[PDB]
């Protein structure tokens, strides 16, 4: 059971290693034993899968016995656990995707408020965790908000999402105008 | 030992994959103890290496353990065993690096001869197969050569060479102009 965060409309990796003569049959199926990607002899083959036109692997790391599942422009909807099955075995990965929005513009005013909100599959409440680049945090759990944007706020914003040990970073640039 | 084989002008990612908490302190290094890349905290650093340039990692990987060096713009120079030390444990890849060369041009004439050569490494004399788009076949260690190319040598060539069980496809278009 592995479990890897993403962010809304990055790419992720999702890795599966062997223990088999250099690569030889294997496949990625979701929770719903759907085939997403599998070799034919020595060919890829994705089948109708949603993730169909966004899902990869890299073909030469097979003969490593490596066989990642790549999936790009990444969808809170991807979340879900993905099984790797190689020749005798398989490996189950769960894919948690996250977003997080300020629905502020970024250039605000100063005394003026800032929400940002964590956008999250249900199967998550994570811990937020936004740094002011003047050092104040805010803790939420979907909502977030500051109340008096002080000029102490413009810079870069650091937001950790967190969950099972994992955590995302997420990096905000708040514009408080004067 | 792990054998991969590279293709000059390639990329190639020699694989690393440890078993501690989801990333901590690793570091490549080639046959002579010197530093190619590591992790520095939580960055990256590369050190003066001849492969500094076109050296790299996905750096997002060591979260699952996975701590790739990746190698682009391949040079038959760069064949050599690196060693991957992650934490408690290291991991030695033996790089391979081939180039396989036309020295006709590819469009030749009826009756012409054909000379490929194998670029290797001080360290190799493998399996060169090429095959005609006719199924013929020629084998050789360093030089092949075929004396009269007919109309039906005209197409796709495919060279395999081969190595400790691994192997490397090389694929030629020759013009055989009438």
């Amino acid at each position: 059971k592995k479990v890897v965060l993403g962010k809304k409309g990055d790419t992720v990796e999702l890795t599966c290693t062997a223990s088999q003569k250099k690569s030889i049959q294997f496949h990625w199926k979701n929770s719903n034993q759907i085939k997403i990607l599998g070799n034919q002899g020595s060919f890829l083959t994705k089948g109708p899968s949603k993730l169909n036109d966004r899902a990869d692997s890299r073909r030469s790391l097979w003969d490593q016995g490596n066989f990642p599942l790549i999936i790009k422009n990444l969808k809170i909807e991807d979340s879900d656990t993905y099984i790797c099955e190689v020749e005798d075995q398989k490996e189950e990965v769960q894919l948690l995707v996250f977003g997080l929005t300020a629905n502020s513009d970024t250039h605000l005013l100063q005394g003026q408020s800032l929400t940002l909100t964590l956008e999250s599959p249900p199967g998550s409440s994570p811990s937020v965790q936004c740094r002011s680049p003047r050092g104040k945090n805010i803790q939420g759990g979907k909502t977030l908000s500051v109340s008096q944007l002080e000029l102490q706020d413009s810079g870069t914003w650091t937001c950790t999402v967190l969950q099972n040990q994992k955590k995302v970073e997420f990096k905000i640039d708040i514009v408080v105008l004067a």
